[PDB]
């Protein structure tokens, strides 16, 4: 699994090969790296490792895979809900926020933004 | 693999292990054990195949992992968007719309109910 990392504290983006599987947190793997993702809990609470993901791999939008055709076609039927109706429509490849301590890296190609402030 | 088919024209749900792989339909599974899945056209625009998806298998919500600690350190940043909430904080497994002529079936266990009435 590839894993670039990004932050305006860093003037390059940092590529990092992790293996997947063997356990693994994305603010472990980032401190393996020395990419310095702001870590002040143990408990998951403080916030201060949040990441902004964009997902490289897989689905465009994750768990929602219908065609353009097919989500009309319900839409004429008032098959689809409101709610799913908007998240597809997206125009951007939307990002994920996450907590770095929280995330578990898996296959999957990331992008990984983060401020760097402790915040 | 397994996909129980459900309806109100039987009186019996129906217990089906389909092999998977991305060149295979939910609809083509279902006729092809008999489960008369209404369907009245080729170009999947009709919506008569319309089923109602249950994941048996899986993520709960699918693409969204966030523990629900996780969800409480985002919501408390601003960081979790409203919609993003209000899929994770649903109290029963979501049923997702598809029709059957354009649902590729994959390994993960599905209970698909259809209404028996060609729409
Ligand atoms: S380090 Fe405190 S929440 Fe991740
Ligand atoms: S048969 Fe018309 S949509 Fe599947």
């Amino acid at each position: 699994a590839t894993i670039y990392f990004s932050s305006p504290l860093m003037p390059h983006n940092k590529k990092v090969q992790a293996v997947a599987g063997k356990r693994s947190t994305l603010l472990g793997v980032a401190q393996e790296n020395g990419v310095k993702i702001p870590f002040e809990c143990q408990d998951g609470n403080c916030g201060s490792c949040l990441v902004k993901i964009t997902h490289l791999d897989g689905e465009r939008i994750k768990g929602m895979l219908l065609t353009d055709k097919e989500r009309n076609v319900l839409k004429s039927v008032g098959k689809l809900p409101k709610s799913e109706e908007e998240r597809a429509a997206v125009r951007d490849l939307p990002p994920t926020y996450r907590l770095a301590c929280q995330t578990i890296v898996t296959d999957e190609d990331l992008l990984v933004e983060f401020t760097g402030e402790p915040g």
